């Protein structure tokens, strides 16, 4: 049932560390990659540069001629010699703090205007940020896939190579999130309008969802600037449904043209998000991807994990990436491509014993897989690097393979996973309680983000008052998804798309973070589960619109619900909790004929109910909390009860968190201390010292 | 010359608790003083809420009489029995997470619409978001005034009562920060009409600064939306002068209403401005306030400190801030109104053994005095919590009175102070560097913060490139003092405003980090500074402009600099540190004449020059760093060293951050370790090394005679 990596037919915890030979001396590279593979790991992972390689047109170095750190031919010999597997990223975008991002300064210098990502005036937005699909672009990209694939080919493990990986591209998309800026190349606009033409067929129809008074195709144009209008959100909407299209349709161009070269290597993409140690933008970068993990089961994401720190502040991120990750992507792995080892930024410390305790509870959290990035500190070549001299700080090795603090702390974490790997991979902890991972919600990088200053999304323009970005960022990420791991309750995510009705009733409870609006696919979806016998807990809203807020009631209507929305006090009380502090002012009022009413305003108004409908049960709670007071986790745990859910442990002290992973046959209890105390504590089913910021790993024979 | 609290003629460092009696069992109020005087504080301090007292219009309860714990006079009397001075704060806004920030509920009703916050389309900011010059509002302040302020007249210590403080409302303006808008209410709206027609006379003289073409002051109108010419930057500039002087006035009808009644006590005010535990925009809020400390010597303002965590990623925000107070109100102890002490939110934890480095950390940082907020939990009575029933978390002592985790903390800190506080408040650092307060950067909070929505500042749209908002944050606040404090280097901050040259003088080096504008006053001040035998060190640009962005070409003139702006690669190489990386693509390039060319852009054109001018030292570099690679570190310590400046320890281990406090008699060394790892390191007095171990997030204080 757990998907895991595999090695001589048994499971096989992939541990690798990125080490870059283009930034190392080359008299050092076996250094590296020897004590690399006394620390237990068994893979190595780099990028190849293209501007490093092709180092003026059409004049290639693999083999250290020109510099000799460009023996990219004797860096994969090394890997071979010191039994280490390779992952490659030959790009053609590394980002890597490289200048240009990785591109060739000739390449950047020859292009035309229009191979270049423009703004909605036509001016070039950056002089290394090229239009994914631009014909020159891509020419260039081919023609370094040339030189570079046939070595990539040559080396794969199926020809006693150690290359069993490789990475394409790097963060697809990444410019448009940092930024906020969509690319308005008239190419990719055209590919919008086709986009749009393909899903509408007529103008007509266009105009009926959107509101809008054109009177072809020729007066579309594509949106720019703040959504005043709901025929802009419709637009906006569509964009970036466009955009994941797009970026589908530049990772199958790179794909097709390197399995044109017999590479039959394991392909992969990698996925950022984490900002100042928290991980609440990450499922907005997930969802960019949804067209491609639609479309490419062989194409592998992982997760770029920086945590930064290992605190209460943050032990909820690395779980709920994880989390969504396995909803979207169930049939592979959940891996780290990027792992934090040291720090990108010298002034934002990478403490070894913080990041020993990240990599316990990254194993308790289900990773099956990691890439410490950096293993290797790096020295950027003659000014290549877009910083300063040192790539990365608190490494586990420095650049000149000095052993650093964070060196013995990664080969006993390493000797642990080695000990326990074929037992642990094949674990999974016991979850009664699914959340539903509403895709739209989160698709809004070019209008609502934490990178995003000049906010394009006022939903009380449109007469709303749910955001879809605090909604799933404030309610669901640091709210409900916080609460249930501080309360030690075990939850998996379902991507609600295509959602299969009998894969949601191996669950005591779905929890639903609905906004006013939700499509009627998913509105059906919700009705035959509660009808058929699920127990379903949705709030803040039921919802009243779909996707291009045009009236869907289809959910309200089968559940026989009424409501008015009226201001009233922030505070209600729910199921006897007092004083529970809710985000907003206006909360549904619902009718609760035929209903129990549990949850009420300040002026004893009811504000939430709960309702048998057909076999199963609704909780529907016209107001949203998330986890800023006690009550709030007094409220989940009420909320969990009602379907009699139980933690696997007593544990006497609280705030001690701890999974539980089983199969058949083995348990492992993970303990971990988020918190800056040295707790002592005991647990039973339903006496040990944990230092602070530390774990303890218990097995059980069962 | 330290500025220390006295007592009796003697330094006292003034160490009080709050406890808020309205939140407590009036059967446990003599156990929770009892406790916090066990713990050697000597004051307690608490909120009178407005709300809590003056129960339905004209019906008031100090005395218990409607509900036990509205017995206000009672936790006086116990105050002094159990020998605890008190500070008392009425508000009429105390904050407090209590409901509508302690306004009565029945006044919110009653108020009519021009009594509150209006934005500029004439909305209800928030509907418990007064106009602090609201005649309404202040009418309903002097008559719940005219009932607390007797109680508190009555027991003040010069009538033998324990009452020897009381603040006045509470942290002014945290609402235009928070609420991320501004007042434009027509009371406010017609004081900044009069304001401008009293600063400019004339039409003509205004149209002449702003370069606008108004016919008369009646087509003026207070400025709103983006800033898109220099002229509406001129008049938004011109609007923080002028809340400034409102804020001013708020403070000064409080203060004369209470000095009516025979209330000679100590007036005090709170700044706030931490969030997620960094400060770097507390001193955005501080420069509000800048029009208060000069019409008010006898307010004494104190910080309200929040690291809610203690590590490298916020170690410098409380230095920077105990010394930016220190540089705007030289006058008084550098005090914590507010002192971290168990956690206002539940989901964000508050460790002792945090909060216990911090408190030594503070006292390394020139703290005098602190009230621990909060030394006592409270329950919210009558569903008066604004966020929850139970106010604060992880305190010293539960609701009930329990000793929890943080009492030894703080015991332990009070006893070590206790000890030492007659040496200890002597003590100072030996600063040989200063660094300059150029208060008009930090004049923002209407057009760019942090917490403000919509940024009207743009000053690409202006002609510009040096944002003054980015300047303060990331190349002062996070990237100078950042650096100087991990490098162990002392540093003052002095307010530039109506500087002496004579304070400048006693230091080794001056360091100015400079936008495109700076006042004639500022820029004659720092001419004379190196004429007399002064070292500057001056970046990111020789300004060109004043406040107002009319050519003022002073300091350039006066240091004899030529330049040209010019964009080139982020890197620079400065005094042979190569790949330093900078802020801009633009930088000034300096005409080598009389100079030592000591930086160089990628083409190795000229972006930092030395020279000698008069008596003194001019080093300018004509690009911007902070603190975000090791290169400015190396930058900063190769700066420092241009005149010599030494640490006071040699350290075997650079990521330890030691503070040498001395006087005649004394020496204190206190090290903290900022860091997630247990280091072991040496140390020895700059002019046989003693070995030290140090856990995570600790710290060490080694007490030395002579
Ligand atoms: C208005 C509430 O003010 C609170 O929260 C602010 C933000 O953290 C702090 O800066 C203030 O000191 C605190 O009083
Ligand atoms: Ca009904």
């Amino acid at each position: 049932s757990e998907k895991y990596f595999v090695k001589n037919g048994q499971p096989h915890f992939l541990i690798s560390g990125e080490v870059h030979y283009f930034r190392i001396n080359p008299k050092l590279w076996r250094n590296h990659l020897q004590l690399l593979k006394q620390t237990g790991a068994d893979t190595v992972s780099t990028y190849i540069p293209w501007d490093w390689h092709e180092i003026e047109e059409d004049d290639f170095d693999f083999e250290g001629k020109t510099h000799p750190a460009r023996n990219l031919i004797r860096f994969i010999k090394l890997c071979k010699e010191e039994n280490l597997d390779l992952i490659v990223k030959p790009g053609p975008y590394i980002l890597a703090e490289y200048e240009n991002q990785g591109l060739p300064s000739w390449l950047l210098k020859k292009l035309s205007k229009n191979a270049f990502a423009l703004d909605e005036n036509g001016n070039v937005i950056s002089p290394d940020l090229v239009s994914y699909l631009s014909d020159e672009f891509l020419e260039y990209t081919f023609k370094w896939y040339d030189k570079v694939m046939p070595i990539i080919s040559k080396h794969q493990k199926e020809h006693y190579g150690p290359i069993t990986m490789m990475q394409l591209c790097n963060e697809i998309g990444v410019f448009q999130w940092l930024s906020g800026k969509s690319d308005y190349n008239p190419k990719v606009i055209n590919l919008y309008k086709e986009f749009i033409i393909q899903r509408y067929k007529t103008i007509e129809k266009l105009n009926s969802v959107y509101s809008t008074n054109y009177n072809s195709f020729d007066d579309l144009k594509a949106p720019s600037g703040k959504i005043k209008l709901r025929s802009d959100y419709c637009a906006y909407f569509d964009f970036h449904l466009f955009f994941r299209e797009y970026y589908n349709k530049y990772i199958s161009i790179l794909k097709n043209k390197i399995r044109s070269f017999g590479i039959n290597i394991k392909l992969t993409h990698n996925i950022p998000g984490w900002i100042y140690g928290n991980a609440s933008e990450l499922p907005m970068l997930i969802s960019t991807y949804s067209e491609i993990m639609k479309n490419h089961p062989d194409i592998i994401f992982g997760l770029d994990h920086i945590p930064e720190f290992v605190s209460f502040r943050n032990a909820h991120s690395d779980l709920a990436c994880n989390k969504i990750l396995e909803a979207m992507q169930p049939e592979a792995p959940v891996w780290a491509a990027e792992f934090q080892a040291g720090t990108r930024e010298h002034h934002v410390k990478a403490y070894a014993k913080d990041l020993e305790t990240f990599y316990i509870a990254s194993l308790a959290h289900g990773i099956k897989g990691f890439n410490y990035y950096m293993f290797s500190q790096g020295i950027n070549p003659e000014g290549k690097g877009f910083y300063g001299k040192t790539f990365y700080f608190q490494t586990a090795l420095d650049a000149a393979s000095n052993k650093l603090a964070l060196y013995d702390s990664i080969k006993k974490v390493n000797r642990f996973i080695r000990k326990e790997q074929k037992d642990l991979l094949r674990t999974n902890v016991n979850s009664e309680i699914c959340v539903g991972f509403y895709k739209p919600y989160f698709f809004t990088e070019l209008i609502s983000s934490q990178l995003l200053k000049e906010k394009k999304l006022n939903v009380e323009e449109l007469g709303l008052y749910i955001d879809p970005r605090f909604l799933r960022e404030e309610i669901l990420f640091n709210g409900l998804l916080r609460g249930l791991q501080t309360l030690n309750y075990n939850y998996d995510v379902v991507d609600l798309e295509n959602c299969d009705l009998k894969s949601l009733t191996a669950y005591k409870q779905l929890w639903i973070t609905s906004a006013e609006f939700m499509d009627a696919e998913t509105q059906n979806l919700l009705s035959e589960f509660v009808l058929n016998g699920g127990n379903l807990i949705l709030y803040p809203a039921v919802p009243t619109l779909d996707n291009y807020l045009n009236r869907c009631e289809i959910l309200k209507n089968n559940f026989g619900i009424e409501f008015i929305t009226k201001d009233s006090s922030h505070k209600v009380s729910a199921f006897g909790i007092e004083d529970v502090f809710t985000a907003f002012s206006k909360k549904q009022i619902y009718n609760d004929t035929n209903s129990k009413p549990i949850a009420f305003t300040q002026e004893n108004e009811i504000c939430g109910i709960r309702k048998k409908i057909g076999k199963g049960e609704l909780t529907i709670l016209g107001f949203a909390f998330g986890y800023t007071s006690d009550e709030h986790l007094e409220l989940i745990d009420k909320l969990v009860k009602l379907n009699k859910i139980k933690r696997e442990l007593f544990v006497s002290d609280k705030d001690i968190q701890f999974v539980v992973r089983e199969n058949n046959k083995s348990r492992y209890i993970f303990f971990l201390n988020y918190h800056n105390e040295r707790k002592t504590f005991n647990y039973r089913k339903s006496e040990i010292s944990i230092a602070p910021f530390s774990y303890k790993v218990i097995k059980e024979n069962k």
